[PDB]
């Protein structure tokens, strides 16, 4: 059976296991994103994390939002990782629930690996699950699947199950994507390391594009909980 090993239910504020990013990072967090991250864009309302993206000017940027992470506090090798999320749907939006290898501080991205548990862009009627890594030839690799979601603005449950064989992705318990990491096949060795969790909402960038609905602000992403189970 699955054993619960960590959670944030956001019932009494935001856990001290989260650290917040500030600013636009290096070339828009590597994706030419337009937002400046802050602590102030994260609040709790009635047992939910609220990440609010705003049209707000600071440090030469015209949008603000939150990127938070458990890096340096909590990380896991294998498990079931899930969040119950309701996210906005508007041109320019790019919310994510994802994971990075603990060793990013030494080896960088994408050698560290990334598991995107949920991404959404713009007004798409689907959500994406992806791994990113450096394959056996040291070439940047990604492997993505998607599932139709007619209402991303409603709460859905976004899950991975991760073991030494496979990562499986689910929305509302519906399996839609799977990736073998057995024996480090296709150079997937770095998914046999500890990973930490991130939550964010980016505004613009290479994938969603730079057509921003300025009339969609402020915009809210609500997270009822994040949980990690292991065997
Ligand atoms: O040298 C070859 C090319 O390098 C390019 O610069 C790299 C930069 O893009 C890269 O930025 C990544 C960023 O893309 C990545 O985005 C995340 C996604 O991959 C996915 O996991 O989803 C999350 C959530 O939506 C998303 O943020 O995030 C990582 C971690 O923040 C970030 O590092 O970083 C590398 C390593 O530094 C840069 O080399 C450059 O722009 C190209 O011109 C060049 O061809
Ligand atoms: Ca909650």
């Amino acid at each position: 059976n699955w054993t619960l090993v960590w959670q944030d239910e956001f019932t009494n504020g935001i856990s001290s296991d989260w650290v917040f990013e500030t600013g636009n990072g290096n070339s828009g967090w590597g994706n030419n994103e337009l937002q400046y991250y802050r602590r102030e864009n994260a609040t709790v309302e009635n047992g939910n994390l609220v990440i609010t993206a705003k049209r707000e000017s600071i440090g030469g940027y015209n949008y603000t939002s939150t990127r938070m992470k458990t890096q340096g506090r909590k990380s896991w090798k294998y498990g079931k990782v899930e969040a119950r999320i309701a996210m906005p749907s508007f041109m320019g939006s790019w919310p994510a629930f994802w994971m990075l290898g603990d060793n990013i501080s030494s080896v960088g991205w994408p050698a560290c690996g990334a598991i995107d548990i949920m991404e959404h862009v713009n007004t798409e009627a689907q959500t994406h699950g992806t791994i990113h890594w450096q394959d056996h030839n040291n070439t940047y690799a990604n492997y993505s699947g998607s599932i139709p979601v007619s209402s991303v603005t409603s709460y859905h449950i976004y899950t991975i199950e991760w073991d030494a064989s496979v990562i499986k992705w689910f929305v509302d318990g519906n399996l839609y994507h799977e990736a073998s990491i057995a024996n480090g096949v296709n150079g997937t060795s770095e998914f046999h390391n500890n990973f930490f969790i991130l939550l964010n909402m980016a505004i613009g960038g290479n994938w969603p594009g730079f057509n921003i609905d300025n009339n969609a602000f402020p915009a809210r992403m609500l997270v009822d909980y994040v949980r990690v189970y292991q065997k």
